[PDB]
């Protein structure tokens, strides 16, 4: 009924990190100081485990609120990847006739229809 000796002997199985240490979290909490561990290992699951990149994901965009309209800003559901940023190209066209291509398919066809067609 001494002290104990030889922290080797252990006492029993040690294990249950199964590739998930508290580095990750711990880290990202750091950097973004985020307390949502689900939007923080969405970042971690996005950056195939990276932590600068993951990072880089949420403090670009992170919380907020998109989609949705809040704010005073427009909403975004829809577009939003390239345009005629990557290339602006030629043929420059915004005002007079535009996009009628699907504005006046879509007005010929919306005039003799419902209103909204959704994904039909």
């Amino acid at each position: 009924m001494t002290a104990e000796l030889q922290q080797d002997d252990a006492a029993g199985a040690a294990d249950g990190h199964g590739s998930s240490c508290q580095m990750l979290l711990n880290q990202l909490r750091e950097i973004t100081g985020i307390q949502d561990p689900s939007f923080l290992h969405e970042a971690l699951k996005a950056s195939n485990g990276d932590i600068t990149q993951a990072v880089s994901l949420l403090t670009d965009e992170r919380v907020k609120e998109p989609s949705q309209d809040t704010v005073a800003t427009e909403p975004s559901e829809v577009e939003g990847s390239a345009a005629n940023k990557e290339v602006l190209a030629k043929v420059i066209d915004l005002t007079h006739d535009n996009k009628d291509d699907l504005q006046a398919a879509i007005a010929l066809s919306l005039l003799e229809s419902p209103k909204i067609q959704a994904d039909g």
